[PDB]
């Protein structure tokens, strides 16, 4: 009997509980359940991924087509907070991948630094994502930008980081809480405005979705970055 199967997305597993392979067996990050499966000499541990805490988990359970975060990927994560979702991104990309965890709160930054002591593939970048010139010497070109900064100017922030760091043909995944971007606009008006702005920066959405029943008026937009020469 197989208990934990690979998900459609490489590096994600499904146990309906979503889980990732724990890069640091024995350690939990935010109190999540861990499931360790031993058979003979083999052993693998997974970590439960809470879709009421992690917008990316809610999107995956909501049926997103691609997430682009995969084993070996280099990810620029904007708005890393204390590392809840970053820890699962770190699990997915694995030892040969890389996650830059950009977060400007020093309080949250201390949690990220402690998390990255055990995870070799996390670089805490405790800086303001509006000013990538201050950290551009730390960020090698990346494959994916994941953004969840919950700011009215999030699209401009993401575009500036994309134009600096994202490879041609790389991808983006942007989390959008409508009332964090413009609380006097309707969710549809916010999401349409943000999609429009992305397209103008050669961030072409390939999929957009909302996150019910985990979150209300909260979208995830996934797409590809195809800038001019
Ligand atoms: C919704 S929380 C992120 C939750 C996190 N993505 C997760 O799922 O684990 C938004 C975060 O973005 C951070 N943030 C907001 N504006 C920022 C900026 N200009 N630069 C860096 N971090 C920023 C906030 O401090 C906060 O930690």
């Amino acid at each position: 009997n197989v208990m934990v199967e690979p998900h459609r997305h490489e590096g994600v597993f499904i146990c309906d509980a979503l889980v990732t392979k724990n890069l640091v067996p024995g350690e939990s990050v935010y109190g999540e359940k861990r499931v360790s499966i031993s058979e003979g000499d083999d052993k693998i541990e997974y970590r439960a991924w809470n879709p009421f805490r992690s917008k990316l988990a809610a999107a995956i359970l909501g049926g997103v087509d691609q997430i682009h975060i995969k084993p070996g990927a280099k990810v620029l994560y904007l708005g890393a907070a204390s590392g809840t979702t970053v820890s699962h991104v770190s699990d997915i990309v694995g030892p040969d991948g890389l996650v830059y965890a950009v977060e400007f709160s020093h309080r949250s930054g201390r949690d990220l630094i402690n998390l990255a002591k055990k995870r070799t593939n996390i670089i805490p970048v405790i800086e303001d994502a509006r000013h990538p010139h201050k950290y551009r010497m730390l960020i090698a070109m990346v494959d994916v930008i994941f953004a969840d900064v919950a700011q009215p100017d999030q699209t401009r922030i993401v575009a500036l980081n994309a134009h600096t760091f994202l490879r041609n043909g790389g991808h983006f995944v942007i989390s959008i809480k409508a009332n964090c971007i413009d609380s006097t606009a309707s969710a549809e008006a916010v999401f349409a405005s943000e999609v429009k702005k992305m397209q103008q920066e050669n961030m072409k959405p390939q999929e957009q979705l909302t996150l019910e029943p985990y979150e209300r008026d909260h979208a995830v937009v996934v797409g590809v970055y195809r800038p001019p020469p």
